């Protein structure tokens, strides 16, 4: 049961971050937060807009997500979305109160958004997408990110007059696996494009990222995307002499043939070839 053990072994993820309650198994995988059976069941209701419940020991983890968790985690989440608290005087729930007290307080916190900073703050301003954009480019900083996200940035922001990247292309150019995951997690658009056409996908094979290449077909990446010259993702692949995005690409679109026809997919499969090839990702 290594990935509870390790999530929890965060410091202050061995509490729930909403009422405090000891031991939480449960956790938010958007926010990066581990929670208790109580609070992830309020969570439910909210939307998978505003949380995406996990169980630590219930549910698989894939190793890139785990990573993301131990670098954000409760105490990093409420010092953004509790900022507040102290300074307006009000009660956090303890483990004790009851399910609506719970309730309200989970609500005014992820909702209506009550105990936020005015603007957000560099964790490691005006302009909540631009600090988005900025915070996933190299060196990526994740609390950045999530006090960002938290004072409404656009996951899919576009820089305009000026290339028209998306965190998501400045996360990929920056070959960060743990920006792109929560970006991802958060809704970012795995297919849209830049102005001259490329995707994540081409900026991942364009860069020579395999591991980024993998995690982008993992999620509905789009294989056959045209960019302004014409080239898909395999064209550059073949250009730039990269046997092992070349075969990627290659097993996706038999993926494909086989999720066409159906039902022979399986055991990624993409997986264990990105393994062997530990190339730029
Ligand atoms: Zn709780």
């Amino acid at each position: 049961g290594h990935v509870v053990a390790q999530v929890q072994s965060v410091d202050g993820n061995a509490q729930c971050c909403d009422c405090r309650e000891p031991a939480p198994e449960w956790a938010s995988i958007n926010l990066g937060v581990t929670l208790c059976i109580q609070c992830s069941g309020i969570h439910r209701s909210l939307g998978v807009h505003f949380s995406k419940v996990r169980s630590l020991t219930l549910d698989s983890w894939e190793p890139e997500l785990v990573k993301l968790m131990c670098e954000l985690g409760n105490v990093i989440i409420n010092q953004i979305y509790e900022a507040r608290v102290e300074a307006m005087a009000v009660k956090k729930p303890g483990p004790s109160c009851s399910r609506q007290e719970k309730e309200a307080w989970i609500h005014a916190k992820y909702v209506e958004k009550k105990f936020l900073t005015k603007l957000p703050e560099i964790r490691g301003s005006l302009h909540p997408g631009a600090l988005l954009f900025r915070a996933s480019g190299h060196p990526p900083s994740l609390p950045t990110m999530a006090d960002a996200l938290a004072h409404g940035a656009d996951v899919n922001w576009v820089n305009g007059g000026q290339d028209n990247a998306t965190p998501l292309i400045q996360a990929t150019a920056a070959n960060s696996l743990l920006a792109c995951e929560f970006l991802l997690q958060n809704g970012a658009n795995v297919n849209q494009a830049d102005s001259a056409g490329r995707g994540p996908l081409h900026h991942a094979t364009i860069l020579g990222h395999t591991g980024l290449a993998c995690l982008f077909l993992k999620r509905g990446a789009d294989l056959g995307a045209r960019d302004s010259e014409g080239r898909d993702p395999l064209t550059i692949a073949m250009e730039t002499a990269n046997a092992d995005i070349v075969t990627l690409l290659r097993l996706a679109k038999m993926r494909e043939a086989e999720a066409a026809q159906g039902q022979a997919g399986d055991e990624t499969y993409l997986d264990i070839f990105r393994d062997f090839s530990l190339a730029s990702d």
